[PDB]
């Protein structure tokens, strides 16, 4: 019985491995080497380029907090925007707000899609919302034109070696930028505080360009590497991303396993030395 | 170059590795398996029956939350016991309270101070401190007959498999709060709350048997299985420990890298599903 272990040039020095109950998919497709494995203890294993993108015991934390802190901020967004995400969990985490008009996703990779509507279910149950809308493009290419559509959008991107290198780069943020409302926001999965504090340094300085409040949280999860994701938060107000303007208190939210009101600032709350690396 | 693989039965199916530029060390004490060795990125790492204990990268997270959470809520903290903790980085950030006066340490296993002193020289240093009165015992017989002495008892231990294991029980806890003034508090490590909610849930059942008020505190460290661990925060007042009654902005506190003010609260907001899991307790 084998283990998979995941080895990268973006974290060199240390590595996790996950036991193997067995293998579902493997294939290559147009753009990235696609995994599925069943493990024996973190369930479903979705992986890409050798890099976990989500295991189903803990996907609900990364979900939860990517979706739910700038939804909780935006007051009634009509069209959001999830660049990336074919998985599926931050639609389906979107869905649970019925005033939203339209959930575009624009995802480069429809094998992504494919395979996490059949071995994912749980995840990708979002698609079946009639408000979804699928562009298969790659997002860069997709924002070039796009001006003053998105109340908020959600970057849930892979790591930046494979197709994911467009979006980490000023151009793009400059891109979200413009295709924001005036007062839209923008989050984006970025770089844990433990491994390369210089990338989060660089995507801040990025931001910090064009939007007038950026801000940073941190995410437990423990099968990213180091067990833990940032959020780049961006706004276009001063008020920023860190305190919800309402409670997710109807029935589409009872069952959230990760987000609630006060871990949603706790979140922002980082540990000393990262605040003095960021603050200067 | 070879690597080291941290398996356990209380973290079945996972593990996490680390290149290893050189081996330092390999004995086997009276109690356990010791090994230190160089990584190639978290520096030299402890590790005892072949799990990380604490590596120079991001050992400050733990030994500063663990510390600073108590020694900020307790008004006028004297007399502070140290339970396991051989390495000394607790003893290291107690010292920086120059008004404490007396503190012990109890410490199963000498070697493991020993070892410390030779390789972890940063973490060590609080031994020199003339305040610090090391006792070489099992906790759990050490606080036999000790009543109404410690202002603070910090039980960094390791897990339960091992000389810890009479540590996470019913009778230990009887003699922590035993040993506790009447307002003393008592942390102690508690698990990752990924992995490790059954423990979690039996060890707030057998705090919250005497303690008024039991919470749980997660800290991030990414060299602990899951990339967190927990902190169980025992108090025999209603106020808790959530909430310091000081902050920690004089010269003796500069070097934090962790704590703060706001990060002491922010650990006690814990993810929803685990908030449910404490419901059923
Ligand atoms: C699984 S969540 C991360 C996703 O980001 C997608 N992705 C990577 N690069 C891009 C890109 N340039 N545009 C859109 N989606 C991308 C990947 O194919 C993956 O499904
Ligand atoms: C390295 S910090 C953890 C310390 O806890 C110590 N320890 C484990 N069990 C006990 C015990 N029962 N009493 C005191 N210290 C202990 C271990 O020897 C280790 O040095």
């Amino acid at each position: 019985k084998k283990w998979f272990s995941e080895f990268s040039i973006m974290w060199p020095g240390q590595a996790f491995s996950l036991k193997i109950k067995k293998i579902l998919y493997e294939t290559k497709s147009k753009y990235q080497n696609v995994l599925v494995f069943e493990s024996t203890t973190y369930g479903k294993v979705l992986v890409l380029d050798g890099v976990i993108q989500l295991t189903e015991k803990d996907e609900f934390a990364y979900h939860e907090m990517m979706t739910h802190v700038p939804m909780t901020v935006s007051k009634e967004p009509k069209n959001v925007l999830v660049v990336g995400g074919g998985d599926g969990g931050i639609i389906r985490e979107l869905c649970k707000y019925k005033s939203v008009e339209n959930i575009d996703i624009c995802e480069i990779d429809e094998t992504v899609i494919e395979v996490s509507k059949i071995y994912f279910k749980n995840i990708s149950c979002g698609y079946e919302d009639k408000r979804v809308n699928v562009f298969i493009e790659d997002a860069s290419k997709f924002l070039e034109n796009v001006t003053n559509t998105y109340d908020v959008i959600i970057v849930d991107s892979s790591d930046p070696i494979g197709p994911a290198e467009t979006l980490f780069n000023q151009n793009f943020y400059e891109k979200i930028y413009n295709a924001l409302k005036p007062n839209g926001y923008c989050v984006a999965q970025c770089e844990s505080l433990w491994i390369h504090v210089g990338t989060i340094k660089n995507m801040i300085g990025y931001a910090k360009k064009l939007f007038k409040k950026v801000e940073y949280a941190n995410i437990s999860i423990p099968t990213y590497p180091c067990g833990c994701i940032g959020i780049l938060c961006c706004s276009k107000t001063d008020t920023g991303l860190t305190k919800p303007n309402k409670k997710l208190e109807s029935k589409e939210f009872a069952d959230l396993k990760y987000y609630n009101y006060e871990n949603h600032s706790a979140a922002f709350k980082l540990p000393a030395f990262l605040l003095k690396e960021i603050e200067n």
